[PDB]
């Protein structure tokens, strides 16, 4: 139906927004410490402490299936980079502290996404 390609249309052009989002908030990360998974070869601990691991890498595989319905979605995933790194690293640890930086400087660029989104339909 004509009604289906439409929404595929929506679908697509919120896919644009969310990577030149994703492209914005990896910039606040040039030290390159959010970027893939943490492996389990060298933190073979790490899933009896986070349950939902994520990374920018994962974050990229499903924005190009269009993976992405909607801007909340992306966000919770963003969220979960931050919000396991702040629970599995000690506050004194560069970790810790690039979560906190990404996380500030992150609000800022969703703060104009989500008018974007809304704004656009």
């Amino acid at each position: 139906s004509m009604e289906q390609v439409a929404m595929e249309l929506r679908l697509t052009e919120l896919t644009r927004l969310l990577r030149s989002v994703l492209d914005q908030l990896q910039d606040k990360d040039p030290a390159r410490i959010f970027a893939q998974p943490v492996s389990l070869k060298e933190v073979p601990d790490y899933l009896d402490h986070i349950k939902h691991p994520m990374d920018f890498a994962t974050m990229r595989k499903r924005l190009e299936a269009q993976g992405y319905k909607n801007l909340h979605e992306f966000e919770e995933d963003f969220d979960l980079i931050i919000d396991n790194c702040m629970k599995y690293n000690a506050r004194d640890t560069v970790f810790y502290r690039a979560a906190v930086r990404l996380r500030d400087q992150g609000g800022v660029v969703l703060r104009q996404a989500r008018r974007e989104v809304d704004s656009i339909g």
